[PDB]
């Protein structure tokens, strides 16, 4: 018994090396069972799907497997495989991330949020309410797994102040606990859906719309912005009433008031630079926002046709960190021949930027793309859209209650980009069969890749939440089956009530076929 | 007195009244070339002033290109991750795992074992080895790998000003060493073989050039040439204590110890690398490219799939006792490179600044300021052969300062042959000079992608770049043409018409 038990451990400690070697060897079958072309695309798919979702290596390191493999395997040239990884969608990304950085350097965030907190009020289902909505709206712009750093301190700062008999009471301060602990990643995770910026997924869904769909303009930061705000503040406050309800049991008030305001003034007095990138950042969501929401013509209407989008805005707006003063300029400087000649600083240095932006998930996100083109031309796309007939009689409603319901049961053991790359094809494909708009199928599964709620591996801000040593997996699973539910439940509503008039999901676009 | 405070706000100064100045080259030529050359200018003159970071700058033509209506967003954004800067990014992370594991430190002490630490003794042998081993390979892998042993020599024999000085001499010696050894072969650069299958395409009777007469014609240029950049270089940067440090050296050598799994894996791993890179695709002799579809390689793909292997080979040597041993810790094993050194480890910037010159270079090829320019330069054809040869070598020499090597020769060279038949001379006469002079690119680094991977340090600036760059170019475009008017007649025969 226990030489089986010390076998299966042996086995475990070398996993990554073990399936690393074994899963080409598994996979070879695919490619003399399809064609040459095909087959080999779809080898090296799900070798970068297994890599991805076992951890094999590092995704951005299985993200470069195409450039080893497409030309290799004479599926795509070199010259043609590497330009894919920069495609616009990724200097958009960049864009939002060097804002996010501008953010967090200045400590505009913490403001922000401190705010928030101070408003929303300190009774616990309105502190309930108002940590949620606080992550969901910071992690808008920043990353999910920033957003649940910072916000964890925070809960509990806020819940030592509060807890600074029998077992009633102790019972309902540990409840508390686990609610404000599990209701920060949870927000974050819906949160970072409402903007294209706010998560990987989105931006995936984008290059992969470029990728399959050349002539597909209808999605960009307006248009997913209206469309997905007002179902993430849904889904918010469902998530906010489940947990008040299944936690909260739906003089320290006092002291929490305090240790907050204490906290929000040890931040000081506002800083130039503070308004200096807020100002920047308000300008940046207007601009995305009104480049061009498809019925008010925006600013991109008066110049050239097909020539900008939402990189270059994003770039545009950036590049005014890098140079704009973080103190704030006076004319009598140029008066004041004494005053000191010491050199001005930009609101946000290049090395910043360098050490606090994700490059990894950039890497990840052009090898999704490149994966995109590779099964676009090599034929793939094709062989799966005829493979596909069995499933030309499922009413598209259904077929994207079935899509997003097996997306969001995959994406709580794998990433959430990964499992949108690996699944994006194939909803196309299906969409295409089933005579029905792509997007109707593809911003389900986009939307639902983010439905992460069960596990600690699920989304790396569900890890810290599971690191801060207070949550149990028991809970976790309770709380996030019904998420999930209630997720899937209002996605389909979305999908079929108001992405209808946006998207124009009601007719087939002509550029499908 | 308010000199001072004019060049405190130097930055900002030349931000703003920079595009003003150049106002009128829009104006100038035609509106669709004139913008181009103004983002083009105003990029360089932005990049010299250091008025904005390297990749802000780099990252221009996003803004400028889609609004002027020059070239597309989804256009220009591609160019940025073009198949050479998957190159440039493999042989930094392969530089970054030889650093990680010190085998860097005992490449130099052994280099400093053989050689000695005196100065400017370094840069020649390092120069010459940089100009030999890109005598076969291209350029930019040439520099890519030869950047590490600088950096390993480097941070070696320094364990105030003298310091800095000879760190950035030594960074600068690798590119221009590279971009040298490159043209005395046909197989060095892609300039010589574009030339080559031009002038099939155009003169299929002219035969008398191939790789003997190229290498016996190139030859004694890339070493007078080399040899002049290195007295430049050592005099400008840098001109018993020896016995001390000598003997400090050895027992540092000797405390090193053996040496590890790690560091023995990375030197297989990098010679591989090397090895794969010559033998990809020599133009001699068919390489394993050859046994794939035709182009459907490159160099990318060789340094991709060798960093791979960094990132999951084990740190430690595999025993198969392991297994046997149920009493041994299941702890799992470090790989050879982690992605977290990676990211931190990474001149992503310097990826943009490669990004940003394939933009420059689209850019110009797409406005039609190209054409423009090749158009413009036409009246030169009433002047003596001589001074024709001159002027054309140091405008290309000008120019390539700006474009990539293979772009400027792609544009000039069809230019070059049919001035060279409307002025009545024989055609190679300008050819070979224009191919040599596109090589010739040491000001910039959007000139050439070996000048990029130097600034890859961050201690080299622009400014002294620029500074070794004007006279580089002075002696080059000097030898150039006293070796086409001195023995160049003899080898090609083309002192007849
Ligand atoms: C750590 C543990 C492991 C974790 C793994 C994580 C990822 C798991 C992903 C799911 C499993 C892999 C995908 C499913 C199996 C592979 C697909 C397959 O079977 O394809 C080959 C097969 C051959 O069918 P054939 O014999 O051609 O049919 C007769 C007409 N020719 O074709 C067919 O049967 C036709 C129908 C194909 C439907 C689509 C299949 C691919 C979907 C993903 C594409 C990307
Ligand atoms: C794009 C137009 C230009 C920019 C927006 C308009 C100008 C706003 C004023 C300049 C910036 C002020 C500093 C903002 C800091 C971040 C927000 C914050 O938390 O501010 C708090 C502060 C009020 O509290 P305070 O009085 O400072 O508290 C201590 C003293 N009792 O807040 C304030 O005093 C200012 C409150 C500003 C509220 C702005 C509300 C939204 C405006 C439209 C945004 C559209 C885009 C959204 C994305
Ligand atoms: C290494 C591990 C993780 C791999 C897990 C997935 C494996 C078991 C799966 C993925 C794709 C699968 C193959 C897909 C298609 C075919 C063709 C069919 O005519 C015979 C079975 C065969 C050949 C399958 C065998 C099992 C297979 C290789
Ligand atoms: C000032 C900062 C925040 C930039 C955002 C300004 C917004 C409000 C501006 C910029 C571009 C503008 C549009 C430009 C052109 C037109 C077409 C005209 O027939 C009606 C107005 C309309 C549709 C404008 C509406 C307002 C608009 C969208
Ligand atoms: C737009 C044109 C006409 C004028 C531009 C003037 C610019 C360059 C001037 C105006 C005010 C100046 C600032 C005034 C005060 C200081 C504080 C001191 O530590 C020097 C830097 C700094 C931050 C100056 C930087 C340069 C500055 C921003
Ligand atoms: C949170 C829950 C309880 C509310 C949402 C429930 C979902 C599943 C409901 C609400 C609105 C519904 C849609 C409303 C109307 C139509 C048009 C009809 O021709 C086909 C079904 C379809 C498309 C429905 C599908 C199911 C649907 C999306
Ligand atoms: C920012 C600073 C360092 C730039 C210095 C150089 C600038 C001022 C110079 C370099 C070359 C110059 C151009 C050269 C030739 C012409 C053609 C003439 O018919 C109008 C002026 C115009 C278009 C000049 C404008 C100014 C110019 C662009
Ligand atoms: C340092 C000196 C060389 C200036 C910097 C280089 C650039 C900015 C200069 C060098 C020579 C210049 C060119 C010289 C002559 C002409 C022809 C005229 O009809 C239009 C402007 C144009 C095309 C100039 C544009 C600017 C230019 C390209
Ligand atoms: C020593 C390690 C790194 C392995 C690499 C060895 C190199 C030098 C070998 C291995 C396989 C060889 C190739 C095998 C077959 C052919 C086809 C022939 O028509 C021309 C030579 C060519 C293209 C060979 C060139 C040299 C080659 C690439
Ligand atoms: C090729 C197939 C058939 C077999 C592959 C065996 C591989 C996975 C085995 C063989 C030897 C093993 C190593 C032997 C010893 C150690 C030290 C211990 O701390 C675990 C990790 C490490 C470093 C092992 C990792 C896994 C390993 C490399
Ligand atoms: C800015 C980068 C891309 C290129 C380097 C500067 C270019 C634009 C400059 C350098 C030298 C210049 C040439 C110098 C002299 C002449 C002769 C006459 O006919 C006017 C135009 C013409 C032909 C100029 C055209 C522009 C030119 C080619
Ligand atoms: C170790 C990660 C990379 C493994 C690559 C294996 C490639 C195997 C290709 C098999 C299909 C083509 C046969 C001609
Ligand atoms: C480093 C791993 C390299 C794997 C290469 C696999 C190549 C498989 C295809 C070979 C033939 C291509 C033309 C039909
Ligand atoms: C009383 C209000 C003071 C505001 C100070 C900060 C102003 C920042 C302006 C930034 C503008 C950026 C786009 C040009
Ligand atoms: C239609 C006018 C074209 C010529 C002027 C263009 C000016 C662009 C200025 C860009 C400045 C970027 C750095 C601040
Ligand atoms: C952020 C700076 C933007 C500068 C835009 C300059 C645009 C110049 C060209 C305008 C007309 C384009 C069509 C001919
Ligand atoms: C690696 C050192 C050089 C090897 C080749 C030397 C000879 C030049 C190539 C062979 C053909 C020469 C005539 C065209
Ligand atoms: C040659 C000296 C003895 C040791 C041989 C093995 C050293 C490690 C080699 C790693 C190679 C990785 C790529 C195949
Ligand atoms: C620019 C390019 C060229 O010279 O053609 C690179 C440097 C190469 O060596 O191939
Ligand atoms: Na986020
Ligand atoms: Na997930």
């Amino acid at each position: 018994m226990a030489a089986l038990a010390a076998a299966a451990k042996k086995v475990w400690s070398a996993r990554r090396l073990l399936v690393l070697l074994f899963t080409p060897l598994a996979l070879l079958p695919v490619v003399f069972a399809l064609p040459p072309k095909e087959g080999r695309c779809l080898f090296v798919i799900l070798l970068m799907a297994v890599y991805w979702c076992t951890e094999a290596l590092p995704l951005s390191v299985t993200a470069l497997l195409p450039i080893v493999l497409f030309p290799f395997m004479g599926i795509l040239p070199s010259n043609k495989v590497c330009p894919q990884y920069f495609l616009d969608t990724n200097f958009l990304f960049l864009s939002g991330l060097i804002m996010a950085s501008a953010i967090e350097e200045w400590n505009l965030h913490r403001r922000i949020a401190l705010k928030i907190l101070m408003l929303v009020g300190v009774q616990p289902a309105r502190l309930i309410l108002g940590m949620m909505v606080t992550t969901s709206f910071l992690s808008m712009w920043l990353s999910n797994t920033a957003s649940t750093a910072m916000m964890l301190p925070i809960a509990n700062a806020i819940l030592k102040s509060l807890f600074g008999d029998s077992r009633k009471e102790d019972e309902y301060r540990r409840n508390i606990w686990k609610g404000f602990l599990i209701s920060i990643p949870y927000s974050a995770s819906i949160g970072g859906t409402a903007t294209l910026t706010g998560t990987a997924p989105n931006l995936i869904l984008l290059g992969q719309l470029k990728s399959f769909f050349p002539q597909c303009d209808v999605v960009n930061f307006g248009s997913w912005f209206i469309f997905a705000f007002p179902l993430m503040l849904l889904f918010l406050l469902a998530g906010w009433l489940w947990i008040s309800f299944l936690y909260g049991g739906l003089n320290a008030e006092d002291r929490a008031r305090a240790v907050i305001r204490e906290e929000y003034q040890n931040l000081g007095p506002i800083k130039f630079a503070e308004q200096a990138v807020f100002i920047l950042f308000c300008m940046f969501a207007i601009l995305l926002f009104t480049r061009d929401p498809k019925f008010i013509p925006g600013w991109a209407s008066l110049f050239n046709p097909g020539f900008l989008s939402d990189a270059v805005t994003g770039v545009a707006i950036v590049t005014i960190l890098f140079f704009f003063p973080s103190q704030r300029p006076s004319l009598k400087w140029w008066f004041d021949f004494k005053a000191p000649n010491t050199e001005t600083e930009p609101l946000l240095t290049w090395k910043k930027a360098q050490e606090t932006v994700p490059w990894n998930i950039i890497l990840l996100l052009g090898g999704g793309f490149a994966m995109a083109k590779g099964c676009e031309e090599s034929g793939l796309s094709v062989w799966i859209g005829g493979q596909l007939h069995p499933l030309e009689n499922v009413p598209p409603a259904l077929a994207v209650l079935l899509i997003t319901v097996v997306i969001a049961f995959f994406t709580e053991f794998a990433s959430n980009t990964a499992t949108i790359i690996i699944f994006l094809p194939v909803l196309a494909e299906l969409a295409i069969r089933l005579r029905v708009h792509p997007l109707y199928l593809m911003i389900p599964g986009t939307v639902g890749c983010s439905f992460a709620f069960m596990l600690p591996v699920s989304t790396p801000p569900n890890s810290i939440a599971f690191a801060s040593g207070h949550l149990l997996v028991k809970d976790m699973v309770r709380t996030g089956l019904l998420m999930n539910l209630m997720g899937v439940l209002l996605l389909s509503l979305a999908m079929n009530t108001w992405a209808q008039t946006i998207f124009q999901l009601g007719t087939f676009p002509d550029w499908a076929d």
